[PDB]
């Protein structure tokens, strides 16, 4: 038959807006593929309804959230600003409704609300893999620099990460007032640091790779990781000639030629960088696990539910199991989520990195185990005479060069060292 | 008086349309971060005077001119702090927080070896915690006696 | 002039542009083309004018 989803879509003017974004344009091609994919959907398309919100808007997301409800539909999406995805939690706990979240900022820590998932890597598995990329790479000097005290809410853990193993780490702000870190640059260049921690932004990694340009710090001195999961969408190829170690994350997966074929169909359906954006693809996804759930399910029926109170629909509580356990293996990869919280937490990260071929893969890290990824001797002839040549005062049992030390023989070692070749002892004839 | 659950919004903005159905010269908000902020947007659709008693994280992207709060500003607190420990000289500093709540007041905690060199222990206790004596023997080895509490 | 311009944005390209860096240019234009990117890094470079 047909079924609908709930559209949750934040744009800076919302209705009011009236440029199109790539989310949405994702979604609908999502959508047009999954209603011509065969493939999994047996007899059943897909319909939907867009609801732009302006950003930090609570009452009219409400507003929207409810109608679009009792018009009905069988699943709702995660908005972009930190309210207004309390807000639809809030909704979707009193309104029993199944949930995806599709970008996380830290949900409280004592609320009964578990209904609903949540499709984003946890950044207790990031820091994880930064300690133990760091391990691997014997780093000891540490910095990291944000804008936005989310993030800091969301990089706590790397913060208190000197207890797990020490390290010295430096924060550093810079207001989205002026997008000019040469004081900051200054600073840890002075400080002799080479090793920056990058959260920030695709449009604010761009600013401050160009304010590393405009300071220079393009040497093998500099070894660096980009924390934030946005680089292989940043257009990056002028940079690669810099010969630094510039390090990163990626959870897109582009082995496996039909997700590659997503990604340039993607591409040329935007009509225009220009290449594929991680929250796209995280909705494509989303939106698919949401559709084989639907499938893998028995079919239910749609609830219309007011605005104003509170009922209760019966297929709603075995549909949320059903998607407790929801298994897809997305363009991401691995996606799971544990049975008493919607955070997915199983996801292996292609550990990549930028030289001068250009972006490469210098590994995957996974949470069950980590990161995988002169010539002469001269021939030295000596007859034993004291204290010249004179057998070495040791417990253990000597052997060739070991045999014997003396006067000259140490004088032998000392012009060795200083000359850099290897002596081969001898008995005289 | 209207009594609602932690972490609502929906009976939060249908009890707060409904006062205003009823009507009031001003609005006094929740004590739990997300009600407060859905109140925040509730009042700034609506323009009325909301009264905040809870610290509230506002990120520099949201327009509202509708929120006033008494609650003592947790930068002021940070640079009081930094201040006492100054006269106090305390070379040693060590963090004790059970929750993210105050990343604010301890940011320039950190940057304050960078004022002025000050030994530093960040340390995040386990939000199920209620028995730290492990973490506090840990201290203890530590020789650290001289230690800020960020805590309620 | 043209190819001073040319190894200066090859420079940047290839990162080799510091302070440590000490440039002298037989050239006598330096004003003819936006030199300002150039500024910053502190990189020790010097020249000629009339």
């Amino acid at each position: 038959h047909v079924i609908r989803i709930g559209g949750i879509f934040e744009y800076a003017d919302g209705p009011n807006a009236q440029v199109m974004n790539a989310e949405e344009h994702a979604f609908r091609f999502s959508a047009n593929i999954i209603n011509r994919n065969r493939t999994l959907l047996p007899n059943t398309t897909l319909t939907y309804d867009i609801q732009r919100i302006h950003f930090h808007d609570s009452f009219e997301a409400t507003k929207k959230a409810c109608d679009q409800l009792a018009l009905g539909v069988v699943a709702i999406f995660g908005p972009s600003q930190g309210s207004t995805t309390n807000a639809v939690q809030s909704i979707c706990n009193a309104l029993e409704v199944p949930h995806i979240q599709l970008r996380w900022k830290h949900h409280p820590l004592d609320n009964k609300d578990t209904f609903y998932v949540n499709l984003y890597p946890d950044y207790a598995s990031l820091s994880h893999a930064i300690l133990d990329l760091v391990q691997s790479l014997k780093w000891r000097s540490a910095t990291v620099v944000y804008d936005d005290s989310t993030g800091l809410i969301r990089l706590q853990e790397l913060i208190m990460a000197p207890s797990r193993y020490n390290i010295r780490l430096k924060i550093r702000q810079l207001p989205i007032d002026s997008d000019d870190s040469r004081p900051l640059l200054k600073e840890m260049k002075r400080g002799r640091e080479f090793r920056i921690i990058f959260d920030c932004s695709h449009t604010m990694a761009a600013q401050i790779l160009k304010q590393a340009m405009a300071m220079g710090m393009m040497t093998e001195y500099y070894h660096f990781i980009f924390t934030t999961l946005d680089l292989y969408a940043l257009d990056l190829e002028p940079y690669r000639y810099s010969g630094v170690n510039l390090t990163g994350f990626r959870i897109l997966n582009v082995d496996n030629p039909h997700v590659s074929a997503i990604v340039e169909k993607w591409s040329m359906e935007r009509l225009q960088d220009g290449v594929m954006m991680t929250d796209a693809a995280l909705l494509y996804d989303a939106v698919h696990i949401v559709s084989v759930t639907y499938q893998r399910a028995p079919q239910m029926t749609v609830n219309s539910l007011q605005c104003h109170r509170h009922k209760a629909w019966r297929f709603g509580g075995r549909f949320m199991n059903f998607i407790k356990e929801a298994q897809w293996e997305g363009l991401t990869g691995r996606i799971v989520f544990n049975k008493t919280s919607g955070l997915r937490t199983d996801f292996d990260l292609d550990i990549i990195s930028l030289k001068e071929d250009g972006l490469e893969k210098v590994g995957v890290w996974s949470p069950a185990d980590g990161l995988n990824i002169t010539n002469r001797s001269l021939i030295v002839t000596t007859l034993l005479e004291e204290p010249f040549v004179m057998f070495r005062k040791s417990d253990r049992t000597l052997y060739g060069n070991d045999r014997f030390e003396g006067y000259c023989i140490d004088l032998l070692k000392e012009l060795a060292h200083i000359l850099g070749f290897s002596y081969e002892i001898r008995l005289v004839e």
